[PDB]
C-alpha cells in the first residue's frame, strides 16, 4: 500500500494582516468587511502564509514519506490583475514551491499550474512564455529532460512513477487552455496540441503495460455549487470526454482542483458502464467565492491523502483532513484533524470506479448519505440541510460531465 498527497488551491494572500480596519485585512475579500480577523485566516479571505505553512507541516506530521505529492495549482489571491503582476505571480509560485521542497525534500512532486498562476489571470497561451519558462526552472528537480522541454512549451508533461510503484505514470495537464475565460485559445481546436499529445501518451501507456494518473487544475463538466456553470468551452469538454472514453482502460485515476469543494465526477461509456472517476479535492484556501448565485460559498481548509496499490495503481481509499478555521482562530496553534475516510463515509470497499458509482447511487437515494456528502463538500463548514434543488445540482454535476445530459438531468 502506497500513499500520495493531493493538495490544491492554496491561494496565498500576501497582504493578509490582522488589522483593526475591517477593509484592510485582506485584498482578496474585496469590499467585504472582515471583522475580528484571526491569525490562521478568515472565511472571506484567501490563505495567509501562516495557514499554508500550517497545511504543509500538517501533511508532514500525518505522512512524512509519501510515495509522491500531486499539486494542482492556484497559488495567488483573488484580486484584480492590476494588484498582481507577473513578478508577484512568479515570486508566489516560487515561495510555495520552496516550502514544499523544504518540508518534503526527498519527495517527487507532480505539479500543474492553475488558472490564477498567470498574469493576466486565466490567459494561458498555447505557446511558450516567461511564466512557463520560469516555472519550468522552479520545478526542474521534479521534471525529466523531456518534461522540462514540454513544460516550457505548454505547461504539460508526463512522468514515470518511481519504485516501488510497478508500472505507473502521471500525466500533468494544462487545462487552463480550455477555460472559457481564456482568450488566448479562442478559436483553437487543440491548443498546444495537448489532446493529440494526451492520446499519444495514453496509447503508449497501453503498449507499455502502464497505468496512468491524470492531473490538472480546471476540470471538465459543471460546478456542483450552482447550476449551468461549466469552465471548459463546449468543444473542449467534448474532446476531453472522447479521450476518456477511448483510453479509460489505462487511466487509474483523475485528480483535479479549482472548485475548492470536495466532489467527484463519474464517466460512463455508451453502454452505460462506469469507466472512470475524477476526484475533485478541496482547497487549502477557505475564501468565500464571489461566483454569482453561490450563497455562503466558503470552505474549511482541506488536504487529502490517497492510499493506492503500488502494483496496479488501483485506488484503495482517500482520507481528507481539515482545519476547522473558526475553532483554530481561538487557539494558540492550528491543529488539523481527520474529516473522513472515503470507505467509511460511503460504506464501499475501495475507491474504484464501481465503489464511486455506489457512492453516487447512495448520495442520490439516501438522505443521510446526501447530507454527509454535502457537509464534506464544504469541508464541514456548512451544516445546513441540502434540500431538493441542492440535491439535483450535486447529483447532476457528479453524474454528467457532458453538457447536454447535465442539462436534461437538471430538469428533474
Ligand atoms: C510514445 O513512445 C515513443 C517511443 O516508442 C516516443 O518516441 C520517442 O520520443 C523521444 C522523445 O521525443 C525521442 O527521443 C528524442 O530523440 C531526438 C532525436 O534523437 C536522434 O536524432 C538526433 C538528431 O537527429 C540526435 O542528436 C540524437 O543523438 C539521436 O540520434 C533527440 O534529439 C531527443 O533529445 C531530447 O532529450 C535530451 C535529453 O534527454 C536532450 O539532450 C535534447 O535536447 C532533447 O530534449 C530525444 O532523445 C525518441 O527518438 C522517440 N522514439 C521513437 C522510437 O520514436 C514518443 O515520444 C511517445 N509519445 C508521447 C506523446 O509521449
Ligand atoms: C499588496 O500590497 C502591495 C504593496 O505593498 C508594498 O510592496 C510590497 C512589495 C511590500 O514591500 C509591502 O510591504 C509594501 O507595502 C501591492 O503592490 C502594489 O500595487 C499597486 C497597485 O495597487 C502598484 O501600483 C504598486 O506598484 C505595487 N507595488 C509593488 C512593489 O509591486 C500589491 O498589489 C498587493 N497585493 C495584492 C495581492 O493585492
Ligand atoms: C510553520 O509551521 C511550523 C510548524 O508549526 C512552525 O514551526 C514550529 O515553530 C514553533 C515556534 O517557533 C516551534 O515551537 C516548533 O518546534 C516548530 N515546529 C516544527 C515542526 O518546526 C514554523 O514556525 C512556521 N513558520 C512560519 C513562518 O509560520
Ligand atoms: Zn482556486
Ligand atoms: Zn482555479
Amino acid at each position: 500500500l502506497g500513499r500520495f498527497w493531493h493538495i490544491s488551491d492554496l491561494h496565498l494572500d500576501p497582504n493578509y494582516t490582522v488589522s483593526k480596519d475591517p477593509l484592510q485585512v485582506c485584498p482578496s475579500a474585496g469590499s467585504q468587511p472582515v471583522l475580528n480577523a484571526g491569525p490562521w485566516g478568515d472565511y472571506l479571505c484567501d490563505s495567509p502564509w501562516a495557514l499554508i505553512n500550517s497545511s504543509l507541516y500538517a501533511m508532514k506530521e500525518i505522512e512524512p514519506k509519501p510515495d509522491f505529492i500531486l499539486w494542482t495549482g492556484d497559488d495567488t489571491p483573488h484580486v484584480p490583475n492590476e494588484s498582481l503582476g507577473e513578478a508577484a505571480v512568479l515570486a508566489i509560485v516560487e515561495r510555495l514551491t520552496n516550502l514544499i521542497k523544504e518540508v518534503f525534500p526527498d519527495t517527487k512532486v507532480y505539479a500543474a499550474l492553475g488558472n490564477h498562476d498567470f498574469h493576466p489571470k486565466n490567459q494561458f497561451p498555447a505557446q511558450s512564455n516567461r511564466i512557463y519558462n520560469q516555472v519550468a526552472e522552479l520545478w526542474r528537480p521534479w521534471l525529466s529532460n523531456e518534461s522540462y522541454a514540454l513544460f516550457k512549451r505548454g505547461a504539460f508533461y508526463s512522468e514515470k512513477l518511481p519504485g516501488p510503484s510497478r508500472a505507473g505514470r502521471v500525466v500533468v495537464l494544462n487545462t487552463n487552455l480550455y477555460y472559457s475565460n481564456n482568450e488566448q485559445t479562442a478559436g483553437m481546436a487543440d491548443p498546444g496540441e495537448q489532446f493529440r499529445w494526451l492520446g499519444d501518451v495514453l496509447s503508449n501507456a497501453s503498449r507499455d503495460g502502464e497505468m496512468v494518473y491524470v492531473i490538472g487544475h480546471v476540470p471538465p463538466g459543471f460546478f456542483e455549487k450552482t447550476q449551468n456553470k461549466a469552465w471548459f468551452r463546449e468543444s473542449f469538454n467534448e474532446e476531453y470526454l472522447k479521450v476518456i472514453q477511448k483510453h479509460h482502460r489505462v487511466i487509474a485515476g483523475q485528480f483535479f482542483g479549482h472548485h475548492h469543494t470536495d466532489s467527484f465526477r463519474m464517466f460512463y461509456d455508451n453502454t452505460g458502464a462506469p469507466i472512470n472517476v475524477m476526484f475533485l479535492t478541496p482547497g487549502v484556501t477557505p475564501w468565500k467565492t464571489t461566483l454569482p448565485g453561490v450563497v455562503d460559498g466558503a470552505n474549511n481548509p482541506g488536504i487529502r491523502i490517497f492510499e493506492y496499490d503500488r502494483a496496479t495503481l488501483n485506488l484503495k481509499d482517500l482520507v481528507t483532513y481539515f482545519l476547522n478555521l473558526r475553532q483554530a482562530n481561538v487557539q494558540e496553534t492550528p491543529r488539523w484533524e481527520q474529516e473522513y475516510r472515503l470507505t467509511e463515509a460511503y460504506q464501499v470497499p475501495d475507491a474504484s470506479v464501481s465503489s464511486m458509482h455506489t457512492a453516487l447511487t447512495r448520495i442520490a437515494s439516501e438522505p443521510h448519505i446526501l447530507q454527509r456528502y454535502y457537509v464534506y463538500n464544504s469541508v464541514s463548514y456548512n451544516h445546513l440541510t441540502c434540500e431538493d434543488s441542492c440535491r439535483i445540482e450535486h447529483v447532476c454535476a457528479i453524474q454528467h460531465v457532458a453538457f447536454n445530459t447535465y442539462a436534461t438531468c437538471l430538469h428533474g
